[PDB]
């Protein structure tokens, strides 16, 4: 299932970072490594004297398992990875402290 | 032009290594090396649990954009830009991106 699940993580993040609005002083970064499987939608760049610097999602791929690391976004990409066809057994919620996730209807590592 | 490219390239992806070999993180964290040379964007975060506190943070972030290094990310208490200099990148082709832009000018390093 690796190069399954890596082509949907890809088209996920694209397709987040791709609607991206921030504006000019603020890049939006897609970052895949695919060597380590670590997949990241960022926001860098400067409002004002504000630094912006935040990842907005971030999915891992482990041991044939889909890991979400990080979302800042009001939206359910685990289920949207469901939703194009990842099984919630397949989905780790590393944002989720371990101890809870044998409960999650997801998975565990 | 090409050479100039892989050059930096290899150096961040050398110094990235270096820092996060050094990492003391528990082995409830994980150290990610995160390097994507499509895009030019590296990073060394950490990623776990310390008990039921989230640990995730990026201590170091380098992109190459145009062919200038920028430093977005330095939590740790060196100087990765004099690394680099010491390592021979230009000053003038270093951007310090977790700078405001208005003061890079007036930096050591450079601008886009
Ligand atoms: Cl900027
Ligand atoms: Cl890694
Ligand atoms: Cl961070
Ligand atoms: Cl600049």
């Amino acid at each position: 299932k690796l190069v399954k699940y890596q082509e949907l993580v890809k088209k996920l993040l694209t397709n987040y970072a791709s609607d991206d609005v921030s504006d000019q002083d603020v890049e939006v970064q897609l970052i895949l490594d695919t060597e380590r499987n670590h997949y990241q939608w960022m926001n860098v760049g400067w409002q004002g004297l504000n630094r912006i610097y935040r990842c907005v999602i971030h999915f891992d791929i482990k041991d044939g398992k889909i890991w979400l690391q990080q979302n800042l976004t009001d939206r359910n990409p685990a289920e949207e990875l469901v939703m194009m066809g990842v099984p919630r057994e397949d989905i780790v919620l590393g944002l989720q402290a371990p101890y809870k996730r044998q409960y999650t209807d997801y998975g565990v590592a």
